[PDB]
């Protein structure tokens, strides 16, 4: 057990007003990791009120004296990556053999990509004619608020921060209730860093209270949510029905991964396997409608099975474990539901499909990396997100064929080839209806790379040079120097 | 009176399958300009696969065949500006001499900027690493909705349609029910400059019918709506709800006009008269909280009602004629109802403050140029957009204290300030919560020059380059040309 | 015979004061088209004093009314593309296929570019602190100078001064003195569009003399130069002892064709044709080094020599004529000259190598298609840049060896590679040293796609946005509000 | 000190050419060092040694750069002191400048690039469906800066930061006046973690070692900060032989306009922040002071009084705000300007003179000079004296200052003192300069561009378009279509 985990605002940890408490659950064990305070209405008003405080003395601050203390914060995250891991393994139940390689360093990297960019961030200037010309400046937005999802719970919260607190605005991060340590943690981190107290502050709680609180508080300029498709849309309701907030959202997706008849077939598998059993499949960007040609298709569907049976469930902490249990009971029960689905539809179960069980198993969520294949695009499994470590296999003859069907739904996050052709690969790419796509390769996500969803899979996009100006307004600022007719 | 209106899909008129019409009236004489179809739940879906077809034409020509096309329309707007014009003034009630030099010419001015700037807009390329680059692609988002207010009919549905048009997208647009007219001959222009059919469709109807519909399509990408804070709301909600759409709101404000200590009255009085009275005080942008030093407050006043009485309300296709009456019978209601509770509130009426009467003016809805002054910051005339030609006077003392109380609002669209001082200028601008900023000047809004609302006043920008921007989505492609590694 | 061609000064035809000229020969019959003035000294600063003057009511312009004249000349263009092209191929003896389909349409193409860019040429606006702020303007630099080479004589005029004038400049434009006519058509084109009367003026004369004098003249911001490399060594070194002028050199190469080893040998050899026997070998681009996998070269030769076999020499106004003679007869003794040292130094002669002989080639500067194989890197029509028909085919082994072999040389304009393959094409294409790049195709220029050299083949860029921008200079202005504080 | 040797790939080497020279401390005219001189043979060594480094540099990450050039600020910021006492004893320059501005604002620009590496991208441009083109902003491979005297590490560190950011190895060769803070820069870099031979100095003198620099065939660029002379004779060496690219940034006469609305104490403090930090010896001091005829009265006396307090002495004494020039051949230079001065006809308001006595005799001083009373065709008036001598100029019209203002064929710098909005932007958006600064002199922030018009400079340094200049453009297109040949 740890000690019971306050709320943090304004430099430091607070005891919440709401009289409310909710725990944290270690997925592996079940054990309760935390007993943790829950924001109430009156928390999140304190928490804005310290947010436009120290909103202020950030933005009042030189663009490198900014740059400086985003980089002592980096440089906290690198010393303590190892140690941030294994909590974020408490918290979620991804293995250690993940987190310690992705969960802290690629939130790392966007924070210190956007510190080093601070000074870059500029406005424009426009001459109208020799006595009167137009300059723009990119203001903070000034308080934003941040809500965060349970598979990545730090590496969220760092690339919401990192560019919010790169423009000069203050955030207000809501982790998930299932997974709230590690925002904690780094709250700490920034102000040891040297961030002005308000400008970073983190509220536990629940979507209903906490997060709705956020949404709906007048002096919130933006919210940021990532999440699934459906709290995404009651999210953008509330915002915009109570102040008009700018939004963003980072939604799931059913991504396609297209394999061309040229493809080389240990490749596309190894690819496909990246893209369905990573974080035991809770990954919004997963790959899990894998389309593979009818010639090839009964060579890629053995050659996965070889590759499923070394999948390693086991210690989340030892090395060679490269497979966990899924966040909580209810996911599974979720999971495991589609899965009954597909079987009852007809599709054909290659491998998998039951809890596991046994020593080291009983106390967790663990479902069993799964594939159907045989699948058609009518189906509940190929048509809807499910969130666990189940792949879809689906047959296709010919290139227009698959172009329409990849494209033939209503999400937009991810989509990907595998082709060893020039032609081929950009051709294929350029119709595909999705933000984030991947030519022989799947899941990598460089700061530099702005990601997000098309159609219902997002709103606005992550990290790149366009999410530092997003989290800026502009201010056009006309200066008339000749003398100005009224025509009454 | 005209031919009942019909809808505008695909390169012609069609007749609408909803069985409703509604009738737009000439608020100069009360008669009925014409009846018009309403679009249907059935019309917009027709609309929609239109558009579909239409933008994939669009799409594949090139950049330059692009921007002759809509440059070709560019020439037919200059050439027709008088017709469009006067039919203009027949719809909204504003005086010719506005609606021919500015409505189409600001419109066409535009429209003629983003056709210029199509063959500029580029993705980029980011180097990872020598085995491995990304290059992004600025896509369509495919078919857009615009839905107009009726202030400046064909000017929004140009700045709307060109940015929208130029990035390769389809636009339906939606004309506010008050003012359908100006919006069908835009399409017919269209297609006569070449626009291929389905690109640009215009269905005039209700906003509770039509233009929810368009709201909840689930295969239109983004909305851009101009009108009132609370249809605003309305409408950002119900896209979220039905398909997660991309947003820009253009919406109305209280915008401060800050009047400096060292400030000439004459031209302050003039930029004052220019920010309220302009189209009978029906422009989103107006300083209808105009701030004078209390020792400059009598004088300023006295300016104020000199140049009051040299406005010429009359026939509205007189030459000397620049004020009209308001855009309908209602919202003259509303506006009166606005100067009622600025007298019932204890505000001093300055001059102004009912209908005008006698010949030629009983039959239109004509409310007098009207100046409130003694005002403060807690009147319902001061707090609430009234979009009527209704200033109002208040008294401020220093710098600091004029900034806070400009400030103190929900609305954030435009602000101003006089004085020939270059600190005090760049410094007290630099301060306001506005998107739009004058400085010895009002109402400019260039085609190059981004414009739009803080806080409750909008979400995103019209004009500059950055619209053209957001007029398209994204899509970022890895290609990855080392060997993939699965850790499976 | 045509009439004596003068110098164009402030918007009408000149005498010159120098008292001398010369003659331009048509390549296809020896024949004098006209004698052309020459100007002097006092000529070249009459076109300045005169350039300085149109500049001023040029830059005073708006952007749009800049915009609209240059669409106005480009419209021009189109309208009379067939006759300029036919007056190019009497002066450069290029085939009318290709000056009709080429030279007039990507010139215009590149003026009708830049035209719609000018709108967006913006500065920049830099916060430093609450009471500091910087802000940047684009200014144009002046009267600039553009001389022109022989090949592409319209093509260069329009790929000079676009940007020039759409950056706000004056351009004297010194035609080559092989081929000095188009340039007068397009100064009187210039001026039927409303360019200001010495905004664009032209000066044929020598390089020794009037170029010589452009470069050197006090009162030119910016030399801009297309030639040979050593030439462009002169004229960059005399620009920077005069006045220290901008300067930018679009000079020959010596470009490789990598063909690879899983390469389609008929796109290959299309490609090699293309890359070769255009404009009779006189494009600066061309791929003169074809390096071919060993166990391909003797089938590649065999399809070069069916497709030069089919090449149509003849009469340069017949649709099916499509190679001409070259420029000049001292030219064709240069070129002769070369194929003579390929043969003494050992290079196999497959076909060519010969002056055209017989009835309509006697009186023109004809060379045949010429093709040398088992050429080496040592041999001097390797190394050096011939600009005639005389393609260079080399055997390599492995691709470490050939991209070492491509980039061993003085020059750097243009490359290419021929693969299917997605990791070669990017692999190679970005490890070469040349700033003009083609996969699977050769010579295409967009207007958008900034070309240039690297190392002796050039200094700075043509086209693109980039281009736009370098015939700007920066300003950059620091408000200080603040206190200044001195240390004194 | 020890005699100062090459630096090059890592490691200080001693050069092959035979020769040396020396830095003089110009404060005592004692030599601080012999310093070994780079010949032909060390340049081709140096460009060798650089070819090498920055292919390790490049196929690095751009985070890994950006991490390495951080490491070196930190240094840097470290060793402020300890390098501005060096800069000192080489330039004369007191150290309550040196410790205050020349390592910080060098630093600074190389903090600011080392966070912009990652932004740097090149772009893609759809041609069609079957074809597109996308750029790479490609290192230019191996470059030289070659230094001035008056901010020996500053200018080290504005040209090595771009360059460096960029993804080239730089070979710098400082100034033979100053040569010794290049040094040990250089040491700090490989410090920090860059790799051998991204960062080479090599000592030596203009005549020799740079032309050497200019023409050997495989530097991709030269930047060059220096006078007008020598810069002439560098761009057209650079072109002579390998057409290199070419950033100069040269000297100015650049004009502070003082309005009829100015308040003349802060006109006063502008104009001596303008004229005197450096001792004068600085490319955008603002020489040319035009001032109404109304106030000229005024505005002699409030620059009188301020002069009479700087003070000048003990280098390394804290209330020091004077220098001696950098060398003694320099100051006879200065010298023969004032004299020029005096026989034209202007006014001497104060100074004129060296300074002498106890500590003075010694170092290379010259007075702050003043003169007044000056017309448009005196030589101090026209021409770049790079000493403490103000020129001060009547003027009657706001038309009349900007032609004379403008009325030079240097362009460097300009500004205006005034209140009024319309008046500042107006004035300023006619100067014919790169570098404008309105009620205020000096600033030079890493994210503003600064160069010269006319004879000034070609290009800029600082800002982000700086970093893309030390880039060069690789076009690519993609054909996915079948060619089409016409033959
Ligand atoms: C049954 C019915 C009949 C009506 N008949 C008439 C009539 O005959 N004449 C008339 O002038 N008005 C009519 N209205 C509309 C009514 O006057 C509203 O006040 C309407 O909002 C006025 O629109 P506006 O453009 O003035 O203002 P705003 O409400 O600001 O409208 C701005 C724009 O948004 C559209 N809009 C408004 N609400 C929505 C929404 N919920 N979803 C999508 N788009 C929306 C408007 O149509 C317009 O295009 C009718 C409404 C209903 C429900």
């Amino acid at each position: 057990r740890m000690a019971e985990q306050q709320l943090y605002i304004h430099g430091k940890f607070v005891a919440a007003t709401s009289g409310k408490t909710f725990e944290t659950i270690n997925p592996a064990t079940g054990e309760v990791l935390a007993t943790v305070q829950a924001a109430g209405r009156e928390d999140v008003d304190r928490a804005v009120k310290s947010a436009q405080q120290g909103q202020k003395v950030w933005a009042a601050m030189s663009a490198m004296a900014r740059s400086r203390i985003l980089r002592k914060a980096v440089d906290i995250l690198r010393e303590r990556n190892d140690e941030l891991a294994r909590l974020e393994t408490l918290d979620t139940g991804k293995p250690l053999s993940e987190t310690a390689a992705v969960d802290i360093v690629t939130g790392a990297d966007v924070l210190e990509y956007y510190a080093g960019l601070i000074p870059a961030l500029e406005g424009s200037q426009i001459p109208l004619r020799d006595s009167s010309f137009v300059y723009t400046r990119r203001e903070p937005l000034g308080v934003v608020a941040g809500i965060g999802a349970w598979n990545y719970p730090i590496q969220i919260a760092l690339w919401k921060s990192a560019p919010a607190l790169a423009a000069g605005n203050a955030m207000i991060f809501k982790p998930s209730e299932v997974t709230p340590l590690t925002a904690l943690k780094l709250a700490e981190i920034y102000r040891e860093a040297g961030l002005p107290d308000g400008v970073f502050n983190v509220l536990p709680g629940i979507g209903a209270e906490t997060g709705q609180y956020l949404t709906e508080h007048p002096d919130i300029a933006k919210i940021s949510f990532t999440g699934g498709v459906a709290s995404g849309k009651k999210v953008m309701a509330n915002s915009a029905a109570s102040s008009l907030k700018e939004v963003t959202m980072e939604l799931g997706g059913k991504s396609p991964l297209i394999i061309a008849e040229d493809a080389n077939l240990d490749l596309a598998a190894d690819i496909a396997m990246m893209a369905n059993f990573y974080s035991s499949g809770q990954v919004c960007t997963n790959g899990t409608r894998v389309f593979v040609p009818a010639k090839f298709k009964a060579e890629f569907e053995h050659k996965i099975l070889e590759r499923v049976g070394r999948i390693r469930a086991g210690d989340l902490f030892a090395d060679d474990t490269n497979f966990g249990p899924l966040v909580s009971f209810p996911h599974r029960q979720n999971v495991l539901r589609y899965i009954e689905s597909g079987k009852s539809e007809g599709a054909r179960l290659l491998c998998g499909g039951d809890v596991l069980k046994g020593e080291g198993f009983d106390n967790g969520a663990w479902v069993a990396p799964t594939v159907f294949t045989d699948c058609t695009d009518d189906m509940t499994i190929v048509r809807e997100e499910i969130f666990g470590p189940v792949m879809s296999i689906l047959s296709y003859d010919d290139e227009a064929e698959v172009i329409r069907r990849a494209n033939a739904t209503e999400y937009g996050l991810a989509a990907g080839v595998v082709t060893p052709d020039l032609n081929r690969a950009h051709r294929i790419i350029h119709q595909l209806e999705a933000g984030i796509c991947w030519i022989n390769s799947w899941g990598e996500s460089p700061a530099e790379m702005p990601v997000g969803g098309y159609k219902h899979s997002g709103i606005g996009r992550e990290n790149g040079v366009m999410t530092l100006q997003s989290y800026t307004q502009v201010k056009s600022i006309q200066v008339e120097m000749g003398p100005f007719q009224s025509i009454f």
